[PDB]
């Protein structure tokens, strides 16, 4: 299922993060898309579902983002929940459990979504234009 | 020759072009870095070795680029020597003169440019850590 509603709801869900706040949302995760010997469409799914999920399993407690206010652990409650959905639609996209993250650079998770955003939008552009 | 002193010219005449300016600059370029299907190392470098070729080759003369003043003027044709260098090497490591441009979205050649000086940097690593 390559234009599958599932790209929207990924989508529709990297927009909620883009658009967001945190004092995780700059830590930083694998780079998968540092690669020039690139990979095929699912691994390059399964990847991104793999360092997406690293992240949220290794920051949903974390000290430096929990939040001293109230507005501020609300939002990386809300953090946590969009990283949950998003992997969770990544998976089933791509289909694949299995990941060789073989990236040495790291980006910042906002950085990285952002081109996550990017990459979708244009896999979507092909499914419509 | 893939750790070539060459990825050193690459990331070498990426900085010079990175740290400057001109109204050229925000004029786009096919992001073939938003393809999720992926390619070859190889492949990866004649396609870009291809959309920067199609630049400098469509702007060498541009109106909106040659520029008002003397240091405009001679920014632009700055811009251009490096253009043409970059992509001398590009074809060189690529050697393979046939391309698939196949993406629809359009980055600005400055980001594009970042992503390019991002992937060789992270290629470079490769060959020494």
């Amino acid at each position: 299922h390559k234009c599958d509603i599932t790209l929207q709801e990924i989508i529709k869900t990297l927009n909620s993060l883009t658009e967001q706040k945190t004092l995780c949302t700059e830590l930083t995760v694998t780079d998968i898309f540092a690669a020039s010997k690139n990979t095929t469409e699912k691994e390059t799914f399964c990847r991104a579902a793999t360092v997406l999920r690293q992240f949220y399993s290794h920051h949903e407690k974390d000290t430096r983002c929990l939040g001293a206010t109230a507005q501020q652990f609300h939002r990386h409650k809300q953090l946590i929940r969009f990283l949950k959905r998003l992997d969770q639609n990544l998976w089933g996209l791509a289909g694949l459990n299995s990941c060789p993250v073989k990236e040495a650079n790291q980006s910042t998770l906002e950085n990285f979504l952002e081109r996550l955003k990017t990459i979708m939008r244009e896999k979507y552009s092909k499914c419509s234009s």
